[PDB]
């Protein structure tokens, strides 16, 4: 009894050993070779396990069923299940054996081959052959690709066909013309270590028609990832990037020489995408005469994905934000399709997989409106478009009356002189103002009133209505959104800049179209979707419908009405309900006041389509609903 809890303690000690990759120290645990002791010696049994599991890419063993009795006085025998996870998948109930020698004080293992594989013996052989599964596409609603692995034209040199002294410098001048590249690159592929004379270096994947070909220039079909829509979907789609050897040590079923998914929505559908690799491992004899097949299984290809984005929307939305910094969401408000994720400023995702510069990469990283961020994905302010939730909360709580007006002097308002020099500020001087002249006018003193008199009590009751600190059953990384830090505001300047979509609120534009959807569902708040075949869920009783029935008419006028925010949009002719917004953040770079053009949208009649557009940091004289004339149309014309 005390030397065989002895002898389970070096078993144990023994897997833990292989399992954590460290063969020496499990080799050290092994008896001396001899007949009946050890096979091999040490550095042998390191050497067999090293190349057998390493092959495999053997991860995670681990033991059970441990049963050690006692066979002489000197032998222990030992047997165990146990399972490991191979490139192949895992490999479960395998039955091992052996025998412990109980010489000295120390226990150690007699060593056979058997316990690399169970039924292995003598110089015995493992195998293994693989064959890479083809990634999986993303489509759109319709069909059309967003990602797809093709063939690609792939433009590269050969030194020697290029020329000696002149006619090298010519055709390296000739190519960097034709092609739209620098003569100091061209330069610096074909001057790189792993170059030789005779060797095709690749130099860009020309996603076009191929010009002249000058002395030394020649194309080659490779096979790789494509992205159609390009930077107008690389924040959502994501892209790919060659798979690493601490990618194979986290997960051995992915494929060395395959690729896998670093951001968006390739990496977020890996798995699926990626599909399974399929071969066989098996046991083989002296040379390669198979004696047992230990995993087999057909390759898999991936799983396509389908989701609600429409491939002309994705495209007109980004398009629309002209390279500055901002977000576009469109959905269908009354099931929740996605149709449009645009970020703005975007990134290559094609340059991306098919190998990009470090110059090109750190300007990506270093530029200061960051085109990696996925805008749609991150909190922002809501801005003064928040205006209709806060009226919307008034109106059902009872507090705010629809034709009640309120004076109001200046552009500039505080509650009392201990508000000191924090104000809430407007930009129409509008001495009679209603909701509904607040809503056109877009009036922040109006809505800051309204919300104090409210109280945060009765505030917050209507805000815990949404979707605030709700975690969306969506495949995009994004965090909650939130009404302040803590759960209670303890500031009346803070209650009343919330009120009109400032203060410490936290919502990204996909949880900001969801709240929105109310209103183009009589107050029952629509989850959105962006997987096609989900399920549509929604939240009922959101606001009154008495309130949105107030509202919406109201909203109508922002449009229609000739002072209204976003009057610019009657010149589509469309039915159109909108509602224009702003938010002052005092961020750092300068301390100038960085300021939010926000823009909301819906169709007031069919209520087929729903915008939320905002820019970033705009420029002077910019807006959200000056961009937004052409995106609104063919959400009219498709989306009824």
């Amino acid at each position: 009894t005390q030397a065989v809890e002895a002898g389970e303690k070096t078993v144990e000690q023994f897997v833990q050993a292989l399992n954590k990759g460290d063969y020496n120290k499990a080799a050290e645990m092994t008896s001396k070779k001899a007949a009946n002791k050890s096979a091999l010696s040490e550095k042998e049994i390191l050497d067999k396990y090293q190349n057998i599991y390493g092959a495999a890419d053997v991860k995670g063993l681990q033991i059970s069923n441990l049963k050690v009795d006692k066979k002489d006085d000197s032998t222990y025998s030992f047997s165990y299940k146990a399972k490991m996870n191979t490139s192949l998948g895992e490999l479960k109930d395998l039955s091992y054996k052996g025998t412990l020698d109980r010489n000295d004080g120390q226990t150690t293992i007699n060593w056979q081959p058997n316990l690399v594989f169970p039924e292995m013996e003598g110089n015995d052989k493992v195998s293994l052959t693989t064959q890479e599964a083809a990634r999986g596409n993303i489509i759109d609603r319709n069909g059309e690709p967003l990602a797809t692995t093709g063939k690609l034209k792939q433009l590269g040199v050969v030194p020697s066909k290029l020329g000696d002294g002149g006619e090298k410098t010519a055709n390296i001048k000739a190519i960097a013309s034709s092609f739209d590249l620098t003569e100091d690159a061209i330069n610096q592929a074909i001057s790189q270590s792993w170059v030789q004379p005779d060797y095709f270096v690749p130099l860009k994947i020309i996603d076009g028609a191929t010009p002249e070909l000058p002395a030394g220039a020649t194309i080659q079909e490779v096979d790789g990832r494509y992205y159609p829509l390009g930077e107008a979907a690389a924040q959502l789609i994501g892209y790919v990037g060659d798979i690493t050897a601490e990618d194979i040590d986290k997960n051995p079923e992915l494929s060395s020489n395959g690729k896998i998914g670093r951001s968006g929505l390739e990496m977020a559908f890996d798995k699926d995408l990626r599909g399974t690799t399929g071969g066989k491992l098996s046991i083989t004899d002296a040379d390669g005469v198979e004696k047992k097949v230990l995993i087999e299984h057909e390759v898999q290809n991936g799983k396509d994905i389908k989701l609600t984005i429409d491939a002309k929307a994705q495209k007109t939305a980004f398009d629309s934000l002209g390279g500055k910094a901002g977000s576009t969401v469109a959905t269908t408000p009354k099931t929740g399709d996605l149709l449009a994720l645009a970020s703005s400023p975007s990134y290559d995702p094609n340059k991306m997989t098919n190998g990009i510069s470090q110059e090109d990469y750190k300007a990506y990283e270093e530029n200061p409106e960051q085109p990696f961020i996925s805008r749609f994905a991150t909190g922002y302010a809501p801005g003064s478009t928040f205006k209709m939730i806060t009226a919307a909360i008034g109106l059902d709580n009872g507090t705010i009356d629809p034709n009640e007006v309120l004076t109001i002097n200046g552009l500039k308002w505080q509650k009392d002189s201990s508000w000191g020099s924090a104000q809430v500020t407007r930009v129409s001087d509008v001495s009679q103002v209603d909701l509904k002249t607040a809503l056109i006018y877009s009036d922040n003193i109006y809505t800051a009133q309204e919300t104090l008199k409210m109280g945060e009590k009765k505030f917050r009751t209507g805000l815990d209505k949404f979707i605030f600190g709700e975690d969306l059953d969506l495949p995009i990384s994004m965090n909650p959104a939130q009404i302040s830090n803590e759960d209670s505001f303890n500031s009346d300047i803070l209650l009343a800049d919330t009120g009109y979509g400032q203060g410490e609120l936290l919502i990204n534009p996909i949880q900001q179209a969801a709240m929105y959807s109310v209103f183009a569902n009589n107050g029952t708040l629509v989850y959105p979707k962006l997987i096609a075949d989900k399920e549509t869920k929604d939240k009922k009783n959101v606001i009154g419908e008495t309130a949105v029935q107030t509202i919406v008419p109201d909203l109508r006028e922002v449009v229609q009405d000739v002072n209204g925010t976003a009057h610019s949009l009657s010149a589509l002719g469309i039915p159109l309900a909108a509602k224009t917004g702003t938010a002052e953040i005092k961020e750092k770079q300068d301390v100038k006041g960085k300021e939010n053009s926000f823009l909301f949208a819906f169709n007031p009649d069919n209520q087929g389509y729903m915008m939320v557009s905002m820019l970033e940091n705009k420029e002077d004289d910019d807006s959200a609903t000056k961009r937004a004339s052409e995106l609104l149309q063919y959400l009219n014309q498709n989306y009824q």
